[PDB]
């Protein structure tokens, strides 16, 4: 459960929101696998119910548990899972069992129907005697209202039921006969950890055909959103799996928009209230904070804050604390929008443009060369500890992850010119922000090591990225 089952020398999840699933395999293939990557967290792969404009929020609003939705069927999810597999990146499905769908959502992705006014959900077979008696969740403070009443409408399922709990791990037991790793349970919080654990200690075996060593387990990440001040913490839950540690991306987001300063940065971790290290997944964002829903804190980063948000993404994949989601994000400027269609319901599947970057409605941050060779940078340091922090005392901080990589960060009003101690090999060294290493060259800036490892780092204040990264894999 808390194990990622990644396959070897790999980093880094990538958030593939409202992606379909021929696109999936697809990026697998051309992208994903041959950069590094390991693994994708898809959009739930369950029926879920048609809402007015298609918004992107209709798929947390289950119908039944056939896999159709936008994204595509059973057929094209199981293809998908083989070929992500096959090229060593893993699949992690956003799993919604809190609740299904609530008022007005009369048909489904699929061709069922539900009656969410009388809780009625033939296809699943779900009755109203699964779910909680009828209330709304307005106070946070008391654990029983959280948990036992309705999110936002939602019809909240009874997982103390049995009945319900077989069906439960019925689907979760189809998706890791399909070839998945793990789950990103949804809206963990609002359900008791006691159910919860029953749940995931019924679910079989990960699928060895697909490459999983024998007795691996789901890995399991759990939506729990704790930035304080509530009845329930993420230690309820860390017994049982991983936790979503968004105070990581609201104080990642505080601090590259210099509302805080980047010395701070020295004791990144538990230190700044994290979760333990082995059970945080991390995030510069997600898809709700990203769009003011969930904590919807202000102070989050997102692609609309390109400069800032490269920054703080490549600390977080340059920083050993926690296992890093990378988002990948539709452009969006309306909250409620939902992913690109071709007629206003088919999903627009991306294009591509001379440079290998996204166009046609998708951002692809994951493609963003600043992102993708700070996910090599991590590959190639390992499990190597933070050595030779430097700071000005403000916002310029740079430091190594043994003698693997180095980076550095210029946040400041003024340039960064300096020689910083890399703890590197001597030589010459692509810097992985600006460019790539090509044959026997560099394609951006280049920085040369000397014998006492130091070298001199430049990073103007007004330059478009505000990071500089060198490591062992992209050295001349
Ligand atoms: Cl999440
Ligand atoms: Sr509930
Ligand atoms: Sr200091």
């Amino acid at each position: 459960q808390f194990d990622t089952n990644y396959a070897s020398g790999r980093s880094g999840m990538v958030h593939l929101f409202e992606w379909k699933w021929d696109d999936i395999a697809a990026e697998c293939e051309n992208f994903l696998g041959p950069n590094g990557y390991a693994g994708v967290q898809v959009s739930p792969v369950n029926e879920n119910a048609v809402k007015d404009s298609r918004p992107w929020w209709e798929r947390y609003q289950p119908i039944s548990y056939k896999l159709e939705t936008r994204s595509g069927n059973e057929e094209q999810f199981a293809s998908m899972v083989k070929r992500c597999n096959a090229v060593g990146v893993r699949t992690y499905v956003d799993v919604v069992f809190n609740h299904m769908a609530a008022d007005g959502g009369t048909y489904g992705t699929g061709g069922s129907t539900a009656s969410p006014s009388s809780k009625s959900y033939p296809g699943v077979p779900y009755s109203s005697l699964d779910f909680n008696p009828t209330c709304a969740i307005s106070n946070y403070n008391d654990a029983n209202e959280v948990r036992n009443c309705e999110l936002v409408g939602l019809r909240d399922l009874n997982q103390g039921n049995s009945y319900v709990q077989d069906k439960v791990v019925e689907f979760l037991d189809h998706l890791i006969d399909l070839g998945v790793a793990g789950f990103r349970v949804d809206a963990a919080k609002h359900m008791w950890p006691a159910d919860l654990a029953v749940i995931y200690g019924r679910l079989k075996n990960l699928n060895t055909d697909h490459g999983f060593a024998s007795g691996s387990k789901a890995y399991i990440v759990q939506e729990v959103i704790d930035m304080g001040g509530e009845a329930i913490s993420k230690s309820e839950y860390t017994g049982l799996g991983a936790i979503t540690e968004f105070r990581h991306s609201d104080s990642i987001g505080k601090v590259f928009r210099g509302k805080d300063q980047l010395q701070y940065l020295t004791n990144w971790g538990t230190a700044w209230g994290f979760a333990a290290s082995d059970r945080s997944l991390v995030f510069v964002d997600n898809h709700d904070n990203q769009r003011g829903h969930g904590a919807g804190g202000a102070d989050v980063l997102t692609y609309k804050v390109p400069k800032q948000y490269k920054m703080a993404s490549a600390f977080m994949l340059a920083h050993p604390f926690g296992t890093p989601r990378v988002m990948s994000s539709f452009s969006f400027t309306d909250t409620d929008q939902g992913p690109p269609t071709t007629d206003g319901h088919n999903i627009a599947s991306p294009i591509f443009n001379s440079d290998n970057s996204c166009s046609g409605g998708w951002v692809c941050e994951h493609r963003w060369r600043q992102i993708y060779n700070m996910v090599a940078f991590r590959n190639t340091v390992g499990s190597d500890e933070i050595q030779n922090w430097w700071d000005n005392g403000s916002n310029q901080i740079s430091f190594s992850r043994g003698s693997r990589g180095f980076v550095a960060f210029n946040n400041d009003n003024y340039d960064l010119n300096s020689s910083l101690q890399t703890g590197l090999p001597a030589g010459t060294y692509c810097d992985v922000i600006s460019g790539s290493k090509s044959g026997s060259s560099c394609t951006g800036k280049t920085v040369t090591v000397g014998s006492d490892g130091r070298a001199s780092i430049n990073i103007g204040s007004s330059e478009d990225d505000g990071v500089l990264a060198i490591h062992v894999n992209a050295k001349l």
